């Protein structure tokens, strides 16, 4: 789409470049910020053929509280298999602290039924938060939270989010990212009754791995498409009812997709 | 400054109008973003007139990781005064998450000083974070945190800094905010022997108050002048040995100050 592709232009343009701890080498911008209005359609890139599949089992997977890759593998969604143990588990990752935030003094604070009682009785309230960012368990996890802090908003009956990315690797995780989070935006105004807003993107480190210039450029030849328009075909009885089956996108024309090498 | 001057219009062309649980209007936007070159000069307000007095003993206090005003009202600094109990308890705000993050062991974590050496070790890392939004202890503070979330990156042997504010006073908080964090910045650099680079300010619910209107369009009638210069007259021996008397701000002639209502 025209933000993604210009983001991808400006990294080319402005990047530096950095060595990252992969050793991969890289060109990286610091702060970004792109807007998603919703009412125009769904934000899932056109210039390269992205999958559904794994981005929505995920999402489920992270509303259920769920951090054991079980879910996944039993779904045939790979993703978190290069950083799970012996057993499958990623520690207190998305999810974890998604549904159940430990508190020092033994507790646990579910924000995302916290976030939607606040979106049904308090609209506007200025500290509609998730946060993933737990510093207190980082050294638990398998891996840094990339996509670490989201704040939804109410203006007319619309439903905005604004997620921060520390950390976004453009070519493979931010289509994905994107996506992901467009997706949850639609699932909690169903839920809520509002229509769905705008979808802010805001990152931290913005980079384009070495061995994608190739990739990068060949996709930046080609014309971005209509969007597509997703489809919610059932209004389950809360937001951790949804399943895979109840989502359908409408009107994907994407291009061929692009293959490329994942620096772990 | 052009880009402060730039939001504010901004917010009264497409601001919506909303309900604070203050009782008072609001005018806002929801996500930006401003980026300040500090090499370009220390970014303080100059079509009105501020005070850095307490911009510098709130920040020193934060670096102390105190939350009591005992030390704001031994320097006369009267900005907290009406959110703390009869001890001049605010709770575990911003000095307290910064310097003494509690997690579920029992283990404390020092991100200040955890920055600061990742700035020096591992200044390409993506994950050099600071981050107040404790949801555990949210319940604890007198007042939920305002700049909630930032992060540092370098590059070219400069120090950037990225913040992200839920939310937002722009009239009154905003040229605090901002002048606070610019100085954050120069201190980390000088620490760690860094030359200051762009602070980027990224905002979620971004509005102004329907009695700041009429100052507001008064400070938009003004011309903003030359930035002022930071100078600092030592080097500590660590970040948490700046003295008020450290600090030099030269060439700031600003325009007449704007006495406005502070919303509670
Ligand atoms: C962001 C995020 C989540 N993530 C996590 C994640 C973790 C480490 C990373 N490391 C690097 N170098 N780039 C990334 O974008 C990246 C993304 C993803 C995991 C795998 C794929 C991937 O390789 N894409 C495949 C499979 C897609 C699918 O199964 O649906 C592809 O062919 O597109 C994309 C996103
Ligand atoms: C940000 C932050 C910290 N803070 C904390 C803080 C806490 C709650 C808030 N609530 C609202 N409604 N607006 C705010 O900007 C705000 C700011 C401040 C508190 C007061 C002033 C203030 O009254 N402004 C006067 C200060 C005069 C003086 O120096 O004594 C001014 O005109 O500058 C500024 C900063
Ligand atoms: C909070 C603290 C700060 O440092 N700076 C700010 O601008 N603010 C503002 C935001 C808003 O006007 C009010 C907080 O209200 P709420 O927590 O959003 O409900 O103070
Ligand atoms: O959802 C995700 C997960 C990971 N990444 C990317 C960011 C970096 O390219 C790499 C993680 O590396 P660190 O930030 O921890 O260094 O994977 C994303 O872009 N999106």
């Amino acid at each position: 789409m025209k933000q993604y592709l210009e983001l991808m232009q400006k990294v080319l343009d402005e990047g530096t470049q950095k060595n990252d701890r992969t050793g991969t080498g890289t060109l990286s911008i610091f702060g970004h910020q792109m807007r998603f209005n919703l009412q125009d359609g769904f934000p899932l890139v056109t210039t390269k053929r992205c999958h559904l599949r794994s981005i929505i089992h995920e999402l489920l997977w992270f509303l259920q509280g769920d951090t054991n890759i079980a879910y996944l593998h039993e779904n045939n969604v790979t993703i978190w298999d290069e950083w799970a143990d012996e057993n499958g588990d990623l520690g207190p990752v998305y999810g974890k602290q998604w549904r159940a935030w430990p508190t020092p003094d033994g507790r646990h604070i579910d924000q995302i039924t916290t976030v939607l009682n606040q979106l049904k009785n308090d609209p506007d309230s200025r500290r509609i938060i998730v946060s993933a960012w737990n510093v207190g368990e980082l050294d638990k996890m398998a891996l840094a939270p990339c996509h670490a802090f989201f704040q939804f908003y109410v203006a007319d009956g619309k439903l905005s989010c604004q997620l921060y990315q520390r950390s976004c690797c453009v070519f493979l995780g931010l289509p994905f990212n994107i996506a992901s989070y467009a997706l949850l935006v639609h699932m909690m105004a169903q839920q809520c009754d509002l229509e769905v807003g705008d979808f802010v993107w805001t990152g931290g480190d913005t980079h384009l791995y070495s061995n994608h210039m190739d990739q990068t450029h060949l996709q930046l030849s080609r014309e971005p498409r209509p969007l597509p328009k997703l489809i919610i075909k059932r209004k389950p009885e809360s937001i951790f009812d949804y399943r895979f089956e109840d989502f359908e996108i409408e009107g994907y024309d994407p291009h061929p997709g692009i293959k490329a090498p994942v620096a772990i």
